[PDB]
């Protein structure tokens, strides 16, 4: 049933069963300094970032290296650009980066209090200033997050500046899987902006479907990072379950000494302004703003055996957990095989095996349908067309689809069948004839 071949895994081997020393558990943060852009467009750094052995990466002083203008992202510039833009606010209590405490501050705990509000960039930029104001007068916090640069109109010069980036860091690249979904998934293939005051905290998580993440500190203020290799993710999960916080949907701040006691190595590093953090596929992380700063982040799937697997594992994992994979993987794999060539021998062979199963399933789902006497219509495809999801379970639907009215809905077989037992009142369609898929399959081969 699975779309992956375990025998094909490009994952590293960390069968490590020996308590690593203290120097191991506080391992040095992989880091790169960019003299010149020539460096930036080098393949060597691409190698580095994608290396499955490097869960996180900080390129140093990258911005000034490409001469990227971060004033475009300054809070002053954003207010002019859009003053009334909506931003969601997360209210929290200001604490030190490694600690999360109970209200009485007696003991330390995983679950992270977070409370949503909304406001305008306008007012919030005001708060960011009125906060820094009193800090001066001296010598509970609000956090702006999930602000869309998606609109290419008012954000135009903004988005036209991160085109200076190497191909693999860009929001849209023919070599970026998020680019083959064929529609917008916000803050992944769009740019999200964060405006912070000191102690602004993002709790533990992984990127959607294990996609790599690019993050650039606008500055001035520093951002403190913590991260853990994708390998340990399910044991961290185990902590959340224990503490009654949802791993995937929940807001949690890890207790480091818990992780250390788990023989779990932790990267911390500081991100200064102009520094680009690259989160590799799979890496559990959480962040805290030591300063006043703005940050910018979007998601990038590279094309690598590693990225693809982890994307697809999480995908199968979400079906199982009954969470929605924000990326329509089977749609993407097909959309890619067709558009893009492939050098990478493991990557190739992985998408191919996935496609085969994608193809094998339709052939079954159809076969059980046709002997069930169901009429299967063919509806072709429009250009610029979205992937499909069930209405109830939110699982991805590809190829054959189940439609209902009152204006139209799409279901998977199970959720459909439940509704109507004989698929009565349901119209089964095929977006792809069996030959269509058949040819596109062997049309897919290996590029030098
Ligand atoms: O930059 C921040 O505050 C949070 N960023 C992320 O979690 C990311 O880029 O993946
Ligand atoms: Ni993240
Ligand atoms: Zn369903």
């Amino acid at each position: 049933e699975s779309y992956l071949s375990p025998a094909q895994s490009v994952k590293p081997k960390i069968n490590t069963e020996e308590k690593l020393p203290r120097e191991k558990l506080n391992p040095p943060t992989p880091s790169i300094y960019l003299e010149s852009k020539r460096d930036a467009f080098s393949p060597v750094l691409l190698q580095f970032c994608t290396d499955p052995r490097n869960p996180i990466t900080v390129i140093r002083g990258l911005a000034g290296s490409l001469r990227l203008n971060l004033g475009l992202f300054s809070t002053k510039t954003l207010v002019e650009a859009s003053g009334e833009h909506t931003v969601e606010v997360r209210t929290q209590v200001q604490q030190p980066s490694d600690e999360n405490w109970d209200l009485t501050g007696t003991r330390q705990i995983w679950p992270c209090e977070s409370s949503r509000s909304h406001t305008t960039i306008a007012k919030y930029a005001q708060y960011q200033a009125s906060s820094f104001q009193e800090s001066l007068q001296e010598e509970i916090i609000k956090f702006g997050t999930n602000i869309d640069l998606s609109d290419a109109k008012r954000w135009k010069p903004q988005l036209q500046e991160l085109l200076k980036l190497p191909a693999f860091m860009r929001v849209t690249s023919t070599g970026n899987m998020l680019s083959h979904v064929g529609h917008t998934i916000l803050g992944m293939n769009t740019v999200q902006l964060y405006m912070k005051v000191p102690g602004s905290r993002t709790p533990g998580h992984q990127e959607n479907n294990n996609f790599c993440s690019v993050n650039i500190n606008i500055g001035p203020g520093d951002c403190e990072w913590f991260a853990v290799h994708e390998h340990y993710w399910e044991t961290i999960s185990a902590f959340c379950d224990r503490h009654g916080v949802d791993y995937l949907t929940g807001s949690w701040w890890p207790i480091l000494d818990d992780l250390y006691a788990s023989n779990i190595p932790v990267y911390r590093f500081v991100q200064r302004p102009g520094d680009l953090v690259w989160i590799n596929a799979g890496t559990v992380h959480w962040v805290q703003a030591t300063g006043w700063c703005n940050n910018i982040a979007w998601n990038v799937g590279p094309l690598t055996a590693y990225q693809y697997q982890l994307a697809l594992e999480r995908y199968e994992w979400n079906e199982v957990k009954n969470v929605k994979s924000i990326v329509p993987m089977i749609h993407v794999s097909w959309n890619v095989a067709r558009t893009v060539k492939i050098s990478d021998p493991d990557l190739f062979k992985m998408i191919k095996f996935c496609l085969l199963q994608s193809m094998k399933h339709c052939q079954v789902q159809r076969e059980s349908l046709v002997r069930a006497g169901k009429k299967i219509a063919y509806q072709g495809r429009v250009k610029d067309e979205p992937a499909y999801y069930c209405n109830e379970c939110d699982v991805e639907v590809f190829n054959i689809l189940f439609v209902t009215s009152e204006t139209y809905l799409v279901h998977c077989e199970g959720c459909a069948r439940r509704r109507s037992a004989g698929l009565q009142g349901v119209v089964v369609l095929e977006q792809y004839r069996t030959e269509e898929l058949a040819q596109a399959y062997d049309a897919f081969t290996l590029a030098p």
